């Protein structure tokens, strides 16, 4: 199985999810899925591109290179761990200093275990899980990506604002739904709340289920009216379904938390039994620096991404004549021109990555700084890189994010919240969208009551 | 780092201790210490012995040799977690089928946690901590040996019978001390008893901490005289000297765990104060068997213990003319004829590790029965080894032991309790020594008061 490397003095460990992950059956052997341009060759690119970009720097990490290991963790904790195992191993005998990733939090998870026997740092930027700030179990794991206690807190920030004395609650099976209400029902009656009716169900539960569950919902009128849905996408779509079969639209205003966020593949048809609702979405910018980047890729030029060719041709459907990575399900051919910018979207959670690496850096800077006085480059001291140390200095790190963010963690590895309100409406045009209305900046709940 | 290695079919893993544990400074490059007889060589030699016997058996396991790979843990976390990364990966590409210890429970934790990641068997038989017994936690893990809580049970037992309502209790630090005592004290009220005082301390800290310890100790007379010692060896060494230091000699009735248990290391030089006391220690009967071959063993026969000469060097002090094992530490030459019956001692837990091997192959065989009807050998549903499934096997397997015990887990994958009860006296003859005086065969408490 292939895998990404730049050389340097301190390497720095990654695993995004090249590819889709391995189907039912193909588990045992572990072959993985077709390849991913969203959650693969971007999140490998940037890794590069973010490592040039500080090893340029004259600040940051003055006279010492950055390098770095990129594997497939094909999102699936069997890859992942096979993967991690490398990591350790070629270690345990040019080392690993830290891991970023997994991108899952039931893989990270997994990840976290492995890698804590080692002593090394992990970093991640979207395994939001709530179990992770249980330092006790995983002490080495840290994010730049609020837990999901914080949606909770923002949820009912926001039932706060518009006085509704009496909720509905509905969540999905799965260490994520039941952690997400839970945390939000304690915050129900400390702060003095009320849930009429409540629910669950797991996303891929019988039309039938889903039935029962609107019929049981809306038993519970006219009070039982703003529904609580710390729900996974698949399952708030479900109840759309739920409301177009029984022919009702718009008895309830619902208030999802990120599993919906803006996917437009969750209302996709239902753009109606939807319309009014209000999603909390990860506040994450956009970030042009990587655009001017990848877009500029080259076929040719491309020497340190393995996959690119790969991944070129599933891109455009076209195949290279007799190369060792040709692909059997396209006819035409690769003029090794296309461009990039046709139907190109930026990666929802590029600007978490890129800061998880940066939180990297940083910890080594800071680290450098300690226990190196007046050294230039990497001094006896840090050959090798002691684990646990990196940690603290991690921890104790605080820098500007690459969009303008602030970056910091807490004493169990979190980060600050920080999310947008989407609210799903008809803009003046004519189309259903998801109109930002709202943010969240720690506890400071703020909204453009005009644009709702 | 060398590793001991036979073959065959089916191959078992082992973690036994050849060399002691790296210095304090060496634990990064993971240098261990000297060779080690008792907990070592002897260890690894009994394994292929055992394994000898097994393979020419006609009853267990038929048509299947039992191989194996012995790699050294230097009782160390950090080595022996090394070396496990080995056992997983050779097999995630012969693989392992389990794993037979490590020796200390505070390591045995640490590489449960690297081997059921990876869905593999260990067996222990050393490793008592109360943790071990949490599935939840270590699934995976296995010993056979009785944990540590029923230790704390006979020895309340102890003072049951003796009508003692009031006692004293003194703890090691550690997830071995606090865990006991704590068992104990949970012991305690639900069966109408008081404890007078109470106190820990390292086997470490200084004389002064321990003459403090004395004192909030006596200062509780005439009634917390019954101290309770659920101690390391040298927290109770430590005892008896405060004792000698402050002059004060029989004030109190010790009664210890296995910590102290029968040790002639503990009590050398203060076999005044300490006389009187009572100690559980392990019921771990001898083995002729293995004299039979282990002083047999020849310097240019045994041929599969890669460690025997240098082992041979150390336990002779001599070395050979040129050879790439040779130590500098030594004059004269080994005439090769020195005989290893000389100041020989067997391994005081061998019974317990020939046992968890023999546990091993009963778990196997009842899978072949199971999953291999009529088969004479290894059928196909058993290539691979489905790791899981030969989990429940183990588990729901039961046995003669080696020495005519009983052998069987229970739920959690703990074995029956069965110790022996010490008491330090004067033998008639002129000498203080450790008298057997009782055992407790599963809480069933047996005493001969008038050895007492
Ligand atoms: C459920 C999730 N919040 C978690 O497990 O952390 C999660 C959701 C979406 C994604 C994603 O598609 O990027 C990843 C993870
Ligand atoms: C700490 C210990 N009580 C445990 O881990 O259970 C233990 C101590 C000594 C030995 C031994 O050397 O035999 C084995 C185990």
């Amino acid at each position: 199985r292939s895998v990404a490397r730049m050389d340097g003095d301190v390497i720095i460990g990654a695993l995004f999810s090249v590819h889709h992950q391995p189907p039912a059956e193909k588990v045992p052997e572990r072959k993985c899925g077709e390849i991913r341009e969203q959650y693969g060759i971007q999140r490998v690119e940037a890794m590069f591109h973010t490592l040039d970009k500080i090893n340029a720097d004259p600040v940051l990490l003055p006279n010492i290179t950055l390098g770095s290991e990129i594997r497939d963790s094909c999102w699936h904790s069997s890859v992942a761990l096979e993967q991690s195992i490398e990591f350790i191993r070629d270690s345990l005998i040019k080392p690993i200093a830290g891991v970023i990733g997994p991108g899952s939090s039931s893989v990270a998870i997994q990840v976290q275990n492995l890698l804590q026997l080692f002593d090394i740092p992990q970093i991640a930027y979207s395994a939001t899980s709530i179990d992770l700030s249980d330092k006790t179990l995983y002490k080495y794991f840290l994010r730049v990506v609020p837990s999901d206690t914080l949606q909770a807190r923002a949820m009912l920030d926001i039932v706060k604002r518009y006085n509704w004395t009496y909720v509905s609650a509905v969540h999905t099976e799965g260490n994520y739904g039941e952690s997400g209400m839970d945390a939000f029902k304690e915050l129900a009656a400390q702060e003095g709340l009320c849930i009429a009716h409540s629910d669950k169900i797991y996303s891929n539960a019988g039309e039938k289920s889903f039935d029962r569950l609107l019929r049981k919902l809306r038993e519970r009128l006219p009070k039982a009216r703003v529904v609580v849905c710390f729900c996974e996408g698949m399952t708030v779509r479900g109840l759309l379904s739920a409301m177009r079969r029984l022919g009702v639209v718009g008895e309830f205003s619902l208030i999802g938390s990120d599993g919906w966020a803006d996917r437009d593949e969750v209302i996709e048809g239902y753009e109606v039994e939807a319309n009014g609702g209000i999603t909390i979405k990860l506040q994450s910018p956009e970030v042009r620096s990587f655009d001017d980047y990848f877009l500029k890729l080259r076929l040719d030029t491309n020497t340190r991404n393995p996959w690119f060719p790969e991944f070129w041709q599933h891109r455009f459907q076209c195949r290279l004549p007799g190369h060792l990575l040709e692909n059997p399900n396209f006819k035409k051919v690769c003029t090794g021109n296309e461009s990039l910018e046709e139907n190109y979207v930026q990666d929802s959670k590029m600007g978490f990555v890129i800061n998880a690496i940066y939180a990297m850096a940083h910890g080594l800077q800071n680290m450098h700084h300690a226990l190196c006085p007046g050294h230039v480059g990497l001094c006896d001291a840090m050959k090798p890189i002691d684990g646990r140390k990196l940690l603290d200095f991690l921890i104790k790190s605080s820098f500007v994010g690459v969009s303008g963010e602030e970056v910091w963690f807490d004493e169990k590895g979190d980060a600050p919240g920080r999310y947008d309100i989407m609210n799903l409406q008809y803009t003046e045009a004519n189309r259903y969208d998801y109109v930002h209305v709202g943010t969240w900046h720690e506890g400071v709940l703020n909204i453009d009551d005009y644009k709702i």
